[PDB]
């Protein structure tokens, strides 16, 4: 991301799970988080983490 840290105990460093994006203020939260860093209201839904080719 365009804050490109060093690396911080996050997914920044080389993981394919992706961030939570809070459903009602589109807050993106890290994985390590909880809940929502904005209504604190623990509805966040992790992004895509999609698939590489096939299932599996
Ligand atoms: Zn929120």
């Amino acid at each position: 991301m365009p804050l490109t840290d060093p690396a911080k105990l996050q997914i920044v460093q080389q993981r394919v799970f992706l961030k939570k994006v809070c459903r009602k203020c589109g807050a993106l939260n890290p994985i390590r988080a909880t809940k929502c860093r904005r209504c604190h209201s623990t509805n966040l839904r992790l992004k895509k983490k999609e698939l590489p080719t096939k299932k599996g």
